Parts: C-alpha cells; structure tokens; sequence
C-alpha cells in the first residue's frame, strides 16, 4: 500500500553518480540503485584552507561498486566572494588543487594533490583522456590547459594563452578583435616541474562566471593582466584519438591540438557570421598566433559528438545558440567546416546561458543546461542532433549546472546548486519521452557531475568528450 | 512505463527534515515533499576550523517553508581524530560552538555563536525546552550541562558534575563505586559570562565513544582529570513542564532538576540491579551529593514519553536493556519507579547499544536505534511501548544514529552515517506496518536530526524529550 522509493531505483540501474560540491567543501559518490551515498569526503580533513571543490571526472572501472579512482580541482582566493554567502574568511587559501581519489569499495581515500607533483595548478574543467591513461584540466584566471598521466601526474603537455587587444581599452579589448598568442609552457623547476602551483600565473583574481565578459570589460574584475584574458575553460578529447580542443571564452574560439605531436593545428570560430575557421601562424618551434578581427559573442561549452562526427561550441550571451562543425575527416582537422547552428527562441535573451551538454550513446539527441540568474526557471534543452533542431525545454529549478547519462542510454542524470546558498538537488530525467522524474536530495553545491563510467566506449558520453 | 520518485515524496507530507554532519563540516535542510535540499550550510566559510558538527534541535514554527530556527553545536580539537579519516589538520579548533542558524525561507543565515554570547561552549547533545523558550546542551568532556534563553542566548542555570571514586584506579574507578557531586556553576566574567570556551574545562580530551568506558578505564582516554569525569551526555525535559534530567554515561545515572527553582530533586539508578533511585545529599545551597556503591553498567539515551507519564534510560554495553520508570506523578520525582525493562536476547552481547529513540505521538510505540561497529549490519527496533515488549527489528546499514517522526506519526525518519568515511543515507520507515520504505541520499556524517516542528506538542516527540 505504502510507496517504497527502492521501486524508483530499481529502474535507474546499476550505476554510481559521483559529485564535487564547490562551496560545501565536500565530493560524494551515490549508487543510483538504492539511494545510497557510497562515500563522502571532505578537504577540510585534509587542512585545505579553501576547498571550493570544483571540476572533476571519473576514470572507468571494470566495477566502480568494488574501486574508481577520479580526479578533483579546487579553486580558491577571491573565488570564495563569488556568491551570495557572507563569508567571513578575508584571506583564504589559493585552491588550484587538482586531488587524486580512489574510493576502493568502502572509502575515498585522498591520493595526493597532483598540482604539488606536476607544479601546475589549475581550477576550471577536469576531463579524462579517451584512452583513460591520463587527464586534462583548463584554467581561465591563468589561460593555461594541460594533459597530465594518470600513473605520474606529470604534465605531458601544457599550453599558455595570452590576447593582445586590436584597442587597449578594457570596453573594446574583445569586441574589437585582436591577437591571440598559443604559446608551448614548459617546466621551469627541476625535476621536470612548474612553477604554477596556486595563484602562480594569474591574470585576473577570480574566474569569470556567466556574464563575466561585461565585468571584465567594465573594468569590475581585478588583476594584473586583465587586457590579456582568453579565460580558458576547457581542454576536451575526440573520442577517436588524437586530437584535444581547448576551449576561449573571450575570444569565442576553440584550438585543436595534436596531442602527441603537442602542437596546435586549427582555430575555430565561435560566433553566428565567422569563418568555419581562422588561420593559425607558426611564430617558432614553441609559438603560434592566430588573428580575430573582431569578437561579437563570447562562446563557452565545447565538445564532440561521441563518434567523432560533429563538433559543438556554444555562443553565449551576445549570442546564444549552439555552433555545429562536421569534424568527420579525422585525419585533418583544418577541414573542419560549419554545418549546422541551433537556434531557438528558448535563447531568450541575455540569458538563459548553455553551458553543459551530454549525447545519448547513439549520437542522435542531446541534453543541454539553460542557466539564469536567480530567480528564473533553470531547467534542460532537448536537442534533435539530427537535424539540429531543439525539441522541448522543462523547468527544474535554481541554477542548473551539469549533465551525465546512464550508458545505457536511459537516464540522464544533473544537478542544480542553489547558487551556493538555496535549494540543490540532483534530478532524473528519462530519454524515451523526456519526463522529469523527479529529485534527490544533495546538499552540495555542484559544478560538476558524472556517472562512473565501465568502459573506454562509455567515457565518449561521459567528463572526457563533453563539459 | 517509468516510476516517478515525486510519487513517494507525495505520500510523506509537507515536512522539513535537518540534519547536520559532523566530518562533513556541512548542516542541511531537505524537503520531504519534493526530494530538494531546501539550503546547506559550510561552517568553514565563517571560519570555523573544525566544523564537526555534532548534535542539533529545532524550534517549532507555524510555517517551516516560509522561516525556521535552530541551534547546532560543534566538537573539535583531539575529537578530529577519533575515526577513520586520516585527518592532517595541524591546528584544529576546539569546537564547543553552539550555533544559532535561522532558515529564511530561501538560505540558511548563521545568526551568532551563543558559545561566544554567553562564554559556554558544550559539545553533546542539543535540546529544546517545552515551552519553546529556549535550549539546553550537554557535554561529556567538561560534565557540564546548562539550559540557555532562546532569546538573549544567555545561560538560564548550568551545572558541573564530577566523579570521585572509592578505588583510585582507573580500571576500577567507576565498577567499584563513588560519589557523585552536583555543583551549581556561575559565572566569572563581565555581563555574567561563563570562562569556558573551546576546550576550556575539558577533563579528557575527546567525547567518549561507543563502548568509551572501557578506554577510560584502561588508561586510554588522555585528559587532565579523567579520574573524575562522569560523561554528561544531555539534558531532556519532561513534557508537561518543571522538570529537566541529565544523563550521566559513567556513573549510570539521571539527576532530575527542577528547572525554576534550579535544584536537583531526584537521582535515578540506571542498571538491572539497583533500586529506582539513589539518595540525593544536600552540602551546601549550591552543592548536592550522591552515592553509588557500584555502576554495575554505564548508561546512555535518557527520554521521556510524549505524555510524560514514562522515563527511560538506555543501559549500554555491560547491560543492554531499556531501564522504564513510572514518571505519572509530576508533584515529586523522588517518587518515580521503575515499572519495566525492556530486554531480548539479541542484545546479549556487548554491542547492539541503543542511543536514540523516538515514540509515537500516542505513545504506544517507540523506534529504537541499534547500532554496532564495523561491519555488522546496524538497524531500527520496534518497541510495544504498553506491554514494554521488543516487536521486531529491522537491519540497514552502517553506523544507524538518530531517529526522528512526522509529526502526524506516520514516518519514521532516520539517519545513518559511515562512520565517517563509508555509506550513509536518510531511512524512511512507515510505522502503520513497520516496513523500510527505502533510502535518500546524505553526503553526511550525521549525529542528529530532526523534523522542524509545528507546534509545543509536535516538540513532545521531537529533540527535546529524547535525544
Ligand atoms: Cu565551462
Ligand atoms: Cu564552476
Ligand atoms: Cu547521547
Ligand atoms: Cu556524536
């Protein structure tokens, strides 16, 4: 007669949800078939001065419930006076910790801080490898990404952006094009390391968060190098190999990189009326520039389609629609070339804003976040990604951030974070007919979310090809 | 076609449930009828530098959605290193902060440190007075309990207990007898505050632990004095008014108080083997004694019945048993008798011990904690509070704590907690059949919660006759 909540878990099956919490200053992985959380950990224990626990990704396992090891970043500084929480610490620790944690059946057991071993550290997205032997985390205060091993924690490969403004006036630094600057970062310690551990390597004192580009352009956003912001993001895999794309929201491109002959080799253009591409120009064995005339809108999510055929890049703010390339001819990515934009009255106005995006395993729909300020409907965008078309749009919550999928295909899973300060929850949504089936109690601030993946096959639709 | 976890939130009603989490370093509110986290908390955003925190109790309000308060208390100092967690904090706080937090209807805004208000910190159990004018806390580290003004946060009336045994050793010190004293303890400072902060008073250096008497005991507890500890654990009301009783682990002992006139009246013998009650000694206005020939068994949770007419005390580990007193006559305490106990031959061993409880609001019935180390299952017994016989008794999971009902009576609502490193979750018990109807996910190291009472009379099984 009674109703058991165990009937809905019975559904979702046999799959590990595993979250950061930003602000709550704690990381949890929850098996989705009983309700459970499996374990929790908190950086405080561990004497991290600010663990605004952020970005992360999950390597896969052949039985996340018996092991899984992940990967977990942190941000500090001045990102603590973000939100609308009256924090009371003036001087907090400096974050841009990048954690080791294995949870071994019963536990999470912290590792180590990678950014101590490496030297470099770096606080936006976490992404695994496609071959799962490694992993990739961006930094826009620095605008430096880097791919990193999974057995040394070494840098395998980083890269620093810089932007030289067409008009030195923080108002039309962007808008009015400029310069950017790939430049190859190589270690400056012995030992093989960096000197980029914390605030080492700042530009501005805090991220840019959704909308920063105004702020930054009204001279709101303090630090040394302002003018110089691309405000990086991301470094995404092609889940076929090879290449990574590394995301610039200020500048609204993205650069492929060869992975293992640690170059890059094209520039994609973000907005609505660019080029598929810019042209990119060797400077020496360690520099390349490429030209943007001008910037009309700054872009942020980036990412494959899991067979490697499309690419997407999202415009954000002065546009909002999804850039789509055919990205099928994996031997060169400077043929890359525009086939498709989405585009819908769903994009409101300035907001919402897309950040997140997740494919169903057979690469024909994809979820994707709308995000506002508090107090709009924050909720998910289904996308037809055959004839890039949006479908529906529901209504969830406050400040919607990330999406994973069962690999199977059956269920997405998200979270929404209270702005740090109210109501946060995961929710369930099914891909048959797109209904919510409702919400689970999380008490955690989450930027970031997946679900252990099992195989290299599942990682294509997991934190490795998609943010 | 899919099961919509909104179908069993629906059933259980329009009611908050909190809960803080020790290690967690985080305290939050969930909402029953959706599945949402309403806010959450981080104490390491104020500050705070050992957030463990503990035990918590909430005052009614007419509308729990639109505003509510509460007071949650920290533990710290060698408390950080007492579980699993390979903590490397190198200067900890002391804990023993009573935090005022009120919900406002969107967030969680911490009011003040009533530990700083009225100079004294305690770090066990937090209740609620019956009127809804106030709070106690109890600690077992300094054997202190006070009863606090809700709104000036000041101390009503505190006492200090302490032990001197008739064998000065500690493996003796409490199986061997002693006396008990009962001391009124006033203030020292400008504007009547109390010197006892943070780790001042402490006699040992921790909060004793399940099974604690036997580390005490084999010099295993470090401490300045801890010869002369008793464990306070709580201070809990009688329902209909006058009356206050604190528990005492070590001594095996209730001391009843007259809350108004602030004198004891009655002490209540716990173990299988005493009679109702030992004899309360006057020494001076502000001094009373007791003697007890022996503690044949510690003793623990201490509550009485929604009506009042019953009081119970938990003997834990050398007896495991429910220890009943007729309370019915509410004029004189020193008339209380014991009327029953409930037993079972499943609690034969050392372990399960019984720390919480909560009763029906008719009071025929009570839900009773069992809980076990690593890694026996731990669970919930129904207990027939008419005939005082156990009814059944149901396995869950790891490290089972607090236990707490709708205020209609309709669901048990418990918490578990991973010893701090491992799984943890909030049950659901329907109490018309006594069956699990599951679990929800909580990230949490949880020592109490509560449902956010309506009424006075909801407090009746609420955190304030109980713990
Ligand atoms: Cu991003
Ligand atoms: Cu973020
Ligand atoms: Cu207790
Ligand atoms: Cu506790």
């Amino acid at each position: 007669k009674y109703v058991k909540v165990q009937d809905f878990y019975d559904q979702l099956g046999k799959y590990v949800l595993v979250a950061p919490g930003k602000f709550s200053g704690t990381v949890a992985a929850t098996d989705l078939s009983t309700g459970w959380t499996m374990a929790w950990l908190a950086a405080w224990n561990y004497g991290d001065t600010c663990p605004i626990m952020h970005h992360m990704a999950a390597f896969p396992s052949p039985d996340p419930y018996k092991e899984f090891e992940f990967v977990v970043n942190t941000q500090g500084g001045k990102n603590l006076f973000i939100y609308g929480v009256p924090v009371t610490v003036e001087d907090p620790g400096e974050g841009m910790k990048i954690y080791r944690i294995k949870y071994d059946g019963t536990r999470m057991n912290l590792q180590r801080d990678a950014a101590e071993v490496s030297g470099l550290g770096l606080g936006v997205h976490v992404t695994i490898t496609p071959e799962a032997d490694g992993y990739a985390v961006g930094d826009g205060q620095k605008d430096i990404c880097a791919e990193f091993d999974r057995e040394t924690d070494m840098v395998r490969y980083a890269w620093a952006f810089d932007w030289d403004p067409n008009v030195k006036d923080l108002k039309r630094a962007w808008l009015d094009g400029g310069t950017m600057t790939i430049k190859r970062l190589k270690p400056t310690l012995p030992g093989g390391r960096y000197d980029l551990q914390g605030s080492k390597g700042n530009k501005i004192d805090w991220e840019l968060v959704p909308g920063g580009e105004l702020a930054i352009e009204d001279g709101k956003v303090s630090g040394d190098r302002p003018l110089h912001s691309v405000a990086n993001d991301a470094l995404v895999f092609d889940p076929r190999g090879k290449w990574a794309v590394a995301s610039m929201r200020l500048p609204g491109v993205c650069v492929v990189f060869d992975r293992e002959n640690q170059v890059p080799v094209a520039v994609l253009a973000g907005p609505k009326g660019t080029p598929s591409q810019f042209q990119l120009v060797k400077v020496d064995d360690d520099t390349w520039t490429v030209d943007i005339p001008e910037v009309i809108s700054a872009g942020h999510q980036a990412g494959f389609s899991p067979d490697g055929q499309s690419f997407l890049f999202m415009n954000s703010l002065r546009q909002n629609n999804i850039m789509v390339w055919d990205s099928s001819n994996h031997d060169d990515p400077t043929t890359w070339e525009k086939k498709a934009v989405v585009e819908s009255p769903d994009w409101r106005g300035a907001y919402p804003n897309t950040f997140h995006m997740v494919f169903t395993p057979d690469a024909k729909k994809i979820y994707v976040t709308m995000w506002w300020p508090s107090p709009t409907p924050n909720g998910i965008a289904v996308i037809d990604a055959v004839n890039w078309e949006v479908l529906k749009e529901v209504d969830l919550g406050p400040d919607m951030h990330t999406l994973a999928i069962t690999y199977d295909g059956k269920f997405v899973v998200g979270t929404l974070s209270g702005y740090q300060n109210t109501a946060s929850a995961i929710v369930v949504m099914e891909t048959e007919t797109d209904e919510v089936l409702g919400f689970l109690p999380s008490p955690m601030g989450h930027h970031d979310n997946v679900i252990v993946p099992r195989t290299l096959e599942d990682l294509r639709i997991s934190r490795s090809t998609t943010t």
